[PDB]
């Protein structure tokens, strides 16, 4: 996990490559590419499951908090 919502905020606002307020599946798979992201298509949805348990296709800061517990 990060430190608190001070650093967590930038991980959400500065990571949205689409620029709309909510991170989507396309930006998540393109964000971890700098630190790894070398897996199959199911692994892309692995993090999306905890970030978006509804699977609607959009991640908000409220759901971002719930994901930090699964991604650690
Ligand atoms: O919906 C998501 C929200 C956040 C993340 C972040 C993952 C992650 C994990 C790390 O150890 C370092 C990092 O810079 C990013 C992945 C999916
Ligand atoms: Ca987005
Ligand atoms: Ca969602």
């Amino acid at each position: 996990m990060g430190k608190s919502e001070e650093e967590l905020s930038d991980l959400f606002r500065m990571f949205d490559k689409n620029a709309d307020g909510y991170i989507d599946l396309d930006e998540l798979k393109i964000m971890l590419q700098a630190t790894g992201e070398t897996i199959t298509e199911d692994d892309i949805e692995e993090l999306m499951k905890d970030g978006d348990k509804n699977n609607d296709g959009r991640i908000d800061y409220d759901e971002f908090l719930e994901f930090m517990k699964g991604v650690e």
